[PDB]
């Protein structure tokens, strides 16, 4: 047990009365300890362990996630936030206006362009680089056009100033999540804020309330299959890829009531049978607005983006251009904005509520927009030789590389390596007419949710070889829900420091120390810690029902795996695999197991309660939600084997 | 120029003190202050029996080593080479440790080996070869006063040491043989293959007169220093009759390429140390390419001079005409001179397809661990304490050597290759034997084994399907890969010569495809070179994946750096290695132009970069210019032929319209009468020097009109769709 108490981004109080803000705390991407985290007061910056400091209040934003706590399986989402320095009690938001005339990267409007701020010019007391708390010259770097007019418009509007100043400066969009948040503004010489806050939260059971962000949690790291009320998400069914809108969700059951769009009726459906992810219209999204008959010029809900920064955006030549022009100024309602705005609400109907600059909210469907995109963030032979190299490989039909003649004095030695230390479970397969190609098969490990499992990597070598690292291919077997592990990608690769902390040595690093790094170090009991990101919260309170709902996750796709090893042929492995899963019984395993997992999942179907003696089992308890679509899985695995028992 | 003389492993003489004699193992332009780099004219030699890095010309040729199956010609300027078939060598003697010179020379009828084996021999039991890989040898040596005191090791050692002051070795008596076997007799049953084992490891006592050793031919020829004694005939002391060789003579009789045989002097021959991928000579098995199929001849005689050869197809029988560029041998790819065999049993074949030959070796993995000489070590020690006291037995230094008509004829070494196919296989028994070329089967040795409208760059929408890497899987690379891309993707843009075209993709951005036009007066001048690009999941700090298209056939390569596999060498490609700050794409391509295709690609093989210019290396250069010109021209027929994917009208436009296609055929047939003119002069004119192909070989004339007939086809149905 290790619970996180302070989060990172909100305002916290340790001693005297007359706070701060924390950077730092137990996810790090100066090292923390299991209970220290960051923080800056300023009117220095110390590492204070969370004992002494005490919350004041917390920052959300119309969008953001929180939990009432850490082990509350429901989550909800944010709708609307709700003493000062003065360099008689509070202020309302609405009794306070930003003086703040321009800020680094708001964007602006002219003709039917849009643009952001890359660089500006104040002059108070000197005039460059800005980052003080009166502009001067401002740097725009215009996006994209109005996606609401004709061709013959649309080539006659070009791409406008570059920079601006003295009495060319208009249209300042505001956003509805930076209002009401250090920041300089006053309102009857200036004022300064030193706050209380209250969000309106939309759970995921459809249920809306208000309360105090002293008693919420954020949810910085949600499961991949979490949805919430109104959002456009894909039901992913095996016979079709179906549009639905997500009604609401219960999350601790794992199941949904999502309206499909083209019948119009609200259906329950599996939460990990929904594929939301970008698809769809976060809250707080700048989006454009096309005309009526005209669409997004896209297909289901997938609004696209329209960003289109220049080249010069990239430079760091430019900047004494603007600085020249800088020094030389010193020395001597409604309107037609209604093809812009941000999303401000998503409505169960599938409809999408945005707000235009003029404060009008409008009602629009989805396929009428589309999406800005600013400057942003950027028998069972463990080892053997085939003959020949099966057409199935990934890269059969790739150029061999020639290599040197040294190379095979490695791969002599490699071989042996392989067969001297090769556990049973992990079986290589190398070829003499492709000595670049490698084929390994891991057997995940007991008590994993991977257990009982097959795991075929394709390998290539390259030219360079062992001076570069084993080319691995990893063989996704998944309906393209998602990753059977936060490593292994659905595009083969394979994400490891081994295969690349380490890295691959030709002095140190090997082909089996590689396979059982990856059957230890990816294939493990609790593997959503798999992920880089994720890793400082080994046993936390905080990763606990992530991990549950991963490991569900890893154990329902890990059935997959047996699906397709099973049906399609695997080239020099199709009697490894019969002798495994059809002769030694692991098929009868894989189904059995799964059957008695599923009936103890039925009993406890109200309770909440994990029984101690279940502890420390990979997948103790399965969500009835997630049954749903094991027993799809299962169905077809149970075939397979009918049609085994049949043959003979 | 710069000529270059005293090539590597012969006996040379200083000018002064004309009574000693030199070794010279370091030569010039090859690859402690000593084994330092040598200068235009330096060679290494160390002295018999005070190493010294000295001037060519102070030194002066005395001998030269020759072995049966190496190559010589009369001068480097010599275009026509030969093979060596007999080595006969009359030495001088002088006792070991007495110090004293028998009067007159002696031929090696007279004399023998005073080793009964060394490191290196074959030997046989039962019915497996192996090689000694290993000797403990205990031995005596003369103290200053007397006492021929034992010393027990590590071999190395010979009658006639130098330090423990100057002490006289006299026995070398080699104990315990560590013998690695390597194979089986071929010829048994593959029932009585299994009721024949793997030997022992280590060999001693009495166990020594079951072996049976093997003796090559080609080193039974007497060099410098060697152990020798004479036939039944200065004992000095036990007895020490030993003789060491003061200096040598050898004659040489040699099987030129042109079918002639006459005996030389060796001082009047050189070594052809490097000879031409398609240097064939009479009795050789090779393959011919006369159209689309790979025949079986056996080569009659070769006329270096104009590049041709008359093959035997075995096939049908006749003797016909073949262009030596055509000819395809050695890939091994036949029996050479000197080489051991396993001759299969009557009926039973090599199992290989087309003259192939089959290798044998097998060396143990113990041969290369580092451990069992430790135990060996104890062994020999136990032998020695043992030796003297009873229940010790010893010595009993047989080995078989069997001179009479033994079962011993399974397995031999290749004595002469008959021009009718056959080949002539000396066996242990001093007996030959006339065999066909599927009965045999190559032993490969323990120790070959140990020592082995144009723009410039436009980025494409969609990468084509005949690009090399289209089917393999996508990486996935890092984030900041479309920014060193856009950083690549300006430098092509940048400082691009206009002979190369680099053609990047949308859909895939990993993938690459390049065009380089060879310079003006090199063997590639106006050829296309095509080469496939992929970028790797760690790029660009891994080098990129180059894949050389080489529309080349089965015959050779284009260059000594661009495999017909596709592998480009070059270090740039992972000069100096890869570097994702330093280094770019962009000089990986000017690199290869500038580098790869130069006027004397021959030397572009890092092995032959210290002959520039040098007299040795100007045969080979025009031999290889001529090749890389006759397979530049069938580029471009394979250029126009199929089309490819985003080059489509690019090369439309530089053959077709720009009228190239025109350059190319009317410089060929340009060549083709200058070639005839000057045909039959063996001297090269002087007005065409300082060009990269002043003349083409009646072969090359051959491999060359057989392009032109389809490149001129191209340019006829380019003029026919004028309508």
């Amino acid at each position: 047990r290790a619970a996180a108490k302070f989060y990172q981004e909100d305002i916290v109080r340790k001693d005297d009365s007359n706070g701060v803000i924390l950077r730092c705390w137990q996810d790090a991407e100066r090292p923390l300890v299991q209970g220290e985290v960051g923080v800056s007061y300023f009117p220095m910056r110390e590492i204070v362990p969370e004992d002494t400091l005490e919350l004041v209040d917390r920052l959300y934003q119309p969008g953001d996630l929180l939990k009432r706590s850490v082990d509350d399986v429901r989550s909800g989402v944010v709708t609307r936030t709700h003493r000062l320095e003065h360099a008689p009690g509070w202020k309302s938001m609405e009794e306070i206006e930003s003086a703040v005339e321009i800020d680094m990267g708001e964007y602006v409007i002219y003709n039917d362009w849009v643009g952001q701020v890359v660089e500006m010019f104040d002059e108070s007391l000197p005039e460059l680089s800005a980052r003080l708390a009166k502009h001067t010259v401002l740097a725009v770097a215009w996006l994209a056009i109005n996606q609401s007019l004709s061709p013959e418009e649309a080539q006659g509007k070009p791409r406008p100033q570059r920079y601006w100043y003295g009495e060319d400066l208009l249209t300042t969009i505001t956003r509805k999540a930076e209002e009401a948040m250090g920041d300089r503004v006053k309102l009857n010489d200036t004022l300064v804020v030193q706050t209380r806050t209250s969000v309106d939260v939309l759970w995921q059971d459809g249920t809306r309330e208000t309360m105090d962000v002293k008693q919420t949690v954020p949810y910085l790291n949600p499961d991949e299959y979490d949805c919430w009320p109104g959002d456009h998400v894909l039901w992913k069914t095996e016979d079709h890829k179906r549009h639905v809108v997500v009604q609401s969700v219960n999350a601790q059951d794992r199941t949904a009531y999502v309206r499909v769009v083209e019948t119009g009726a609200v259906e329950l459906a599996s939460v990990l049978e929904l594929d939301p992810h970008g698809l769809g219209v976060r809250r707080g999204d700048f989006v454009f607005i096309h005309r009526e008959g005209t669409t997004n010029g896209a297909r289901a809900p997938m609004v696209p983006r329209i960003g289109e920064v220049e080249e010069w955006v990239r430079e760091a030549g430019w900047r004494s251009e603007m600085t020249e022009l800088g020094s030389r100024i010193a020395e001597q309602g409604d309107t037609s904005l209604n093809w812009f705005g941000e999303v401000l609400d998503l409505r169960l109907d599938g409809t999408i509520e945005v707000i235009l600059p003029s404060a009008d909210t409008i009602v629009v469907p989805l396929e009428r927009l589309t999406r800005l995109y600013d400057s942003v963030e950027q028998p069972w032979k463990r080892f053997e030789v085939l003959p020949s190299a099966p057409v199935d490989h990934a890269f059969y039909n790739t150029p061999p590389a020639q290599h040197t003649r040294q190379f095979m004095a490695r791969m002599s030695k490699e071989y042996k390596a392989l067969q001297s230390s090769l556990p049973d479970s992990i079986l290589v397969r190398a070829y003499e007419d492709r000595t670049d190609l490698l084929r390994s098969l891991i057997i995940g490990p007991e008590n994993t949710p991977y257990e009982d499992a097959p795991f075929v990597i394709d390998w290539m070598l390259d030219a360079n070889f062992p001076q570069t690292p084993p080319i691995a291919h990893f063989l996704s077997w998944t309906n393209g829900n998602g990753r059977v592990n936060p490593n292994l990608y659905e595009e083969g690769k394979v994400c490891l420091s081994i295969l690349g902390s380490e890295s691959w040595s030709a002095s140190r690093s090997s082909l089996l120390q590689a396979l059982v790094s990856i059957q230890g170090l990816v294939l493990v009991k609790e593997p959503w810690f798999c992920e880089p990101a994720y890793e400082k919260l080994r046993g936390t309170e905080d990763g606990i029902v992530n991990s549950r709902l991963y490991n569900e996750k890893a154990y329902v796709l890990s059935r997959g795996f047996v699906r397709r090893a099973l049906e399609i042929p695997l080239g020099g492995l199709e009697e490894e695999l019969r002798w495994f899963y059809h002769t030694s019984g692991k098929l009868r395993k894989v189904l059995g197991d799964a059957r008695a997992l599923i009936v103890k999942s039925t009993a406890t179907q109200g309770d909440a309660e994990v029984p101690e003696a279940d502890r420390e089992r990979a997948v103790p308890r399965l969500s009835s939600g997630g049954i749903i679509a094991l027993e799809r899985t299962l169905g077809k695995l149970q075939a397979l084997q009918d049609a085994q028992t049949a043959t003979e």
